[PDB]
């Protein structure tokens, strides 16, 4: 038994020692948690990510088809990035953001830096130069399929082979990431699952000329829609799962789930109350809602209407339950 455990204890460790921390887990660990972190947004996600939020100095791969709401939680990662007075950039390929709503969920739009690429390499190329001024905390790529090949704009081919794309990312992923691992410059990749209902184009890893981008990311998350919001009225936004299929920081495989509220984000305070009864601080007594003596209104709108004009009890509520599990 020890004897066992104490050999397989040995090898973890040099594995670990030649091929970096993560390189060995046991899905039951709960790892040695470090001090800075960029939340997500969603206290779901943040713990499901066992660190309390994203990893600085790593690439992070978000993919899942569109309108499942990739970008918002990549908008809030910046939004939060910024509060806490870090500097961002998004290099845009798609030319589909719209700043009103990244206002609304936080994004210092006006500091934002912002570049629209014309080819695919000038897109790396120049977050690279970015990231090595060491000045900027989180940078997000909007969309790794959007970044098309000089050639394939010019004259060469039509989706690789003939000339350059699934290499134009091996070449730059892996210059990069160096300069992140050292910048604490957390990266974040926007990927596609390209369709909804296909028949024959554009993958890799499951995804677009990211068959690298699969193995560098440090953290890859299944942004995906289950089901459709109606506030006794209409649509009013999306539950939304988050598988994280790779985490090379803390044990994977991990589920989470929130609401973003459309037109407003990842409701926070819904993560609140869901987490809140999912260890106890609250308590549901059929629509009645309650927290340790005083009660939170009914039914889950009126709570989340509560936590909302309440900040005092809500953070209250949210410490407590980052408290009973891991920091950040």
């Amino acid at each position: 038994a020890p004897d066992r455990e104490k050999a397989l204890e040995l090898a973890m460790a040099q594995i670990d020692k030649n091929f970096g921390k993560g390189s060995v887990m046991r899905l039951g660990e709960e790892v040695r948690q470090p001090i800075s972190v960029i939340p997500t947004g969603s206290i779901s996600l943040d713990v499901a990510l066992g660190i309390g939020g994203l990893p600085r100095g790593r690439v992070i791969e978000i993919y899942g088809p569109e309108s499942s709401g990739k970008t918002t939680v990549a908008l809030h990662a910046v939004a939060n990035a910024q509060a806490a007075g870090g500097i961002a950039a998004f290099i845009d390929a798609e030319h589909a953001l719209d700043p009103e709503y990244a206002k609304k969920l936080g994004v210092d739009t006006d500091s934002l830096l912002v570049s629209q690429p014309d080819t695919g390499e000038q897109a790396l190329e120049i977050a690279d130069m970015l990231v090595r001024s060491g000045a900027l905390d989180i940078i997000v790529i909007d969309s790794v399929a959007a970044l098309v090949p000089r050639a394939e704009i010019e004259g060469e081919m039509g989706d690789s082979h003939v000339g350059l794309q699934a290499r134009l990312m091996s070449q730059a992923l892996r210059k990069m990431t160096g300069a992140l691992n050292n910048s604490g410059t957390t990266a974040i990749f926007i990927n596609q699952l390209r369709e909804k209902i296909g028949v024959m184009f554009g993958s890799p890893e499951t995804t677009t000329g990211g068959k690298a981008l699969k193995f560098y990311a440090s953290v890859r998350l299944d942004v995906r829609r289950i089901e459709t919001l109606k506030d006794g009225t209409d649509a009013v936004g999306n539950r939304t799962r988050v598988k994280v299929v790779k985490n090379k920081v803390s044990p994977p495989f991990k589920q989470a789930e929130f609401d973003i509220l459309y037109g407003q984000g990842i409701s926070r305070e819904g993560s609140l109350i869901d987490m809140g009864v999912e260890h106890g601080f609250i308590r549901k007594s059929g629509s009645w809602f309650t927290y340790e003596g005083e009660q939170l209104g009914q039914g889950k709108e009126n709570a989340r209407k509560f936590l909302l004009e309440n900040t005092d009890v809500a953070n209250e509520i949210e410490k407590k339950i980052k408290e009973k599990l891991g920091i950040g």
